[PDB]
């Protein structure tokens, strides 16, 4: 399954024939940095790296980016070229990241480009700097929609990257309303290639709330994002543990007991109630705590394992592939060859299948 563009019914999410289709992924990151490309091609060859993910039944990857990247002659700085990678020699990242694309899709993977950093210096509360303006922002996700315009190997675009405070859900204040800024680029995207989705994620606060950044929907039932082209519009969340930090909720009594009440008033409603698919685009941890496995644990039954439930469940792409995040560590292990196959063993349950070649 898999084949096409993707769309909406409800709480799933559709191929062209509409088959429902599970997004179970992972996140490889590096285009997003000032190396300006994915990491670890200084070790792998990338379409072997690419095979490893399909082999472990990772069936789509997130692909953080940064609008550095779309200035003219930017290039990749951390790949080796000796024995392997021979045809990315003298390639822009941006050519770079069509080689990437391609392969994936020929072996059965998918592609979700994510607007991660304005630039390569690090992450923005705002979807705009002072340095990088909104509009570049919107121009640089047509370029790049356009870019892909006809290969569904891409199926859309996670808008910006963990939106926080003082970003709001719909207090209309155009500076700093997310709610509307995910609509602004959202139709300017959809205005190139009507076909994608579009993947927005929620702000930090809400009515006096906060949970992790780019996780909290709680406004998105009042004020929901309404895109020019119906059954497009997936949302998203993000949630850790402790090795990326403290919640008051890990040191509650009845822990892990409260956790999908938490889940559940954050971004949880939003799949319970059947309004729109939910994606949990980011998420992970070193599991070196009792506490941090326990979370996971749960957070995969939370999610409805694939075999119970099949793709009427939670879509998801976990953090890292790579090793190289302090935080949460990756499925790889330092030698960017070994995987941690005990932290991919909490993931099986809720994994689905490879897609059909693009």
């Amino acid at each position: 399954a898999g084949g096409g563009y993707w769309h909406t019914s409800g709480r799933e999410i559709l191929d062209a024939n509409n088959v429902p289709v599970r997004i179970a992924g992972i996140n490889w990151f590096g285009f997003e940095t000032c190396n300006y490309v994915v990491h670890g091609l200084w070790s792998r060859d990338y379409r072997s790296m690419l095979d490893q993910i399909k082999s472990l039944g990772y069936n789509t990857i997130r692909l953080p980016y940064s609008d550095d990247i779309l200035k003219p002659g930017t290039m990749p700085n951390s790949i080796n070229f000796y024995q392997m990678n021979q045809d990315l020699q003298g390639l822009t990242s941006l050519q770079v990241m069509d080689k990437i694309v391609a392969y994936a899709g020929q072996i059965g993977l998918r592609i979700i480009l994510d607007r991660h950093r304005p630039d390569c210096s690090g992450q923005s509360a705002l979807w705009y700097t002072s340095s990088v303006s909104e509009a570049t922002w919107i121009s640089d996700l047509q370029a790049l929609a356009q870019r892909y315009k006809g290969n569904p190997t891409v199926v859309g675009f996670d808008l910006h990257n963990e939106p926080h405070d003082p970003a709001c859900w719909g207090c209309g204040d155009p500076s700093i309303d997310w709610r509307l800024a995910a609509e602004r680029a959202g139709n300017a995207v959809l205005s190139v290639n009507p076909n994608l989705l579009i993947f927005v994620e929620g702000v930090q606060s809400y009515n006096g709330d906060s949970y992790w950044w780019g996780g909290n929907l709680q406004g998105a039932g009042q004020y929901p994002v309404v895109l020019n082209v119906p059954n497009r519009l997936v949302y998203s969340a993000h949630d850790y543990a402790t090795s990326v930090g403290p919640q008051t909720w890990f040191s509650d009594p009845t822990f892990p007991n409260n956790m999908p009440g938490i889940w559940n008033k954050n971004w949880g409603y939003l799949f319970n109630q059947n309004i729109a698919p939910v994606w949990l685009g980011e998420f992970g941890t070193t599991l070196q705590s009792t506490t941090d496995q326990t979370w996971l644990k749960t957070l995969v039954q939370y999610l409805r394992p694939t075999a119970q439930y099949g793709a009427d469940s939670f879509q998801w792409t976990f953090w890292s592939w790579n090793p190289d995040s302090g935080d949460t560590g990756g499925i790889l292990k330092d030698d960017w060859q070994t995987v941690d196959t005990d932290k991919d063993g909490y993931l099986a349950p809720i994994k689905s299948s490879i897609f059909d070649p693009v």
